[PDB]
């Protein structure tokens, strides 16, 4: 319990109101690893996904602890489709390789 009520409402509204929510850093392999699948390799619009900086954000570190809270995941990339936590670069990929994650994005690319 170290993060504000104020925070831990602002990342959940962040989460719903975003069709693909990413926390992410600056100069962070693993983040690029996930963007790079969303929107080079599976075509995923730009403009349908929220991508946040943490690390150049003034409630960067305060973001952090109160996605900690929720999802109980202390690291960057940090990702949620259609309000649905999926994890960092690993999660995604495993989804992509199952066949789930085509399943997941295609109410979104619609």
């Amino acid at each position: 319990h170290m993060v504000s009520q104020e925070t831990i409402k602002h990342v959940k509204d962040l989460i719903a109101e975003n069709e693909i929510f990413v926390a992410s850093k600056t100069y962070c392999p693993y983040c690029h690893a996930a963007l790079n699948t969303l929107f080079e390799k599976l075509k995923v619009p730009r403009s349908k996904v929220l991508v946040l900086q943490l690390n150049d954000m003034k409630e960067g570190a305060d973001i952090q602890a109160a996605l900690y809270e929720i999802n109980g995941q202390r690291t960057v990339p940090n990702i949620y489709i259609n309000g649905k936590h999926i994890g960092g670069n690993d999660d995604l990929q495993e989804l992509r390789e199952t066949g789930e994650l085509e399943e997941l994005l295609e109410p979104i690319l619609a």
